[PDB]
Order: C-alpha cells, then sequence, then structure tokens
C-alpha cells in the first residue's frame, strides 16, 4: 500500500560480470538495492533487481513496479501465461530459459498488487537513471555468484 519500485539490471557481456539496482519508495522515503555478479547474463540481472525488491517487501502491498525491461514486459505480459501451462517447458520439452528466476520472481509476483510501469528511455525517469548507474557500479565490482546461471547452448 503504495510502494514504488523502480528496477534496472546490466551486465559486460553475455555472459559477463553484471549487477542490479533497485529503488523502494515508501511514506517518502527510499531504501536503495545493488548487488554485482561475476558471471551473469543482463536478462538475469533484469529479474534480479525485480525480485530482490519485492522480496523486500515484508507485507502486501499495492505497488507500482517501473523497469524499462523489452524481456520482464514480454514473459510477464505474453509468455509466463503459457509457460505455466506448459509447465515450464518449451515445445521442445526443454526447460524455460532462466525458469529458475522466472519461477521465484512469480513468487513475489502472487504476494502483491502490481501495477506495471514500462518505461521506454532514461529520460525524465530518474530513478531508473540511479538504478542504472547503481547496477553498472555493482557489474564493475561483482562479489556473488550467480549459481543459477546455465551457459546456454
Amino acid at each position: 500500500k503504495q510502494v514504488e519500485i523502480f528496477t534496472d539490471g546490466s551486465c559486460l557481456g553475455n555472459p559477463g560480470p553484471g549487477g542490479y539496482g533497485a529503488i523502494l519508495r515508501y511514506r517518502g522515503r527510499e531504501k536503495t538495492f545493488s548487488a554485482g555478479y561475476t558471471r551473469t547474463t543482463n536478462n538475469r540481472m533484469e529479474l534480479m533487481a525485480i525480485i530482490v525488491a519485492l522480496e523486500a517487501l515484508k507485507e502486501h502491498c499495492e505497488v507500482i513496479l517501473s523497469t524499462d525491461s523489452q524481456y520482464v514486459r514480454q514473459g510477464i505480459t505474453q509468455w509466463i501465461h503459457n509457460w505455466k501451462k506448459r509447465g515450464w517447458k518449451t515445445a521442445d520439452k526443454k526447460p524455460v530459459k532462466n525458469v529458475d528466476l522466472w519461477q521465484r520472481l512469480d513468487a513475489a509476483l502472487g504476494q502483491h498488487q502490481i501495477k506495471w510501469e514500462w518505461v521506454k528511455g532514461h529520460a525524465g525517469h530518474p530513478e531508473n537513471e540511479r538504478c542504472d548507474e547503481l547496477a553498472r557500479a555493482a557489474a564493475m565490482n561483482p562479489t556473488l555468484e550467480d549459481t543459477g546461471y546455465q551457459v546456454e547452448v
């Protein structure tokens, strides 16, 4: 009840060192989250940012979630519905890519009333701009291991 969440993820390769930034605003007060991983991908950091922010919420909230990720938008608005029906597997019966993070996200999504704000550019979105700085800074000083990352074949 109202919580604003801003997120971004960033990574220098594919895979490569990467990081996330998230800002959680409540009652005019802000909390910042940020961490870097030694070997990860951009898309995984984009999911991780949202996961860590939502997991911070300790009570059911109405959340306005603001992110510029095309990957997360497609997943949330397009794919995840059918993913669940197919038991989290693509037509070739392989596990959906990043199933670990998508499932962990979906858990956090189920606990809140979420309005998604799909941002386009940094222009006029100071919080998202700042999440990118955070993400990039953490990618330059990575400390965690992204143990869920699998080298796609």
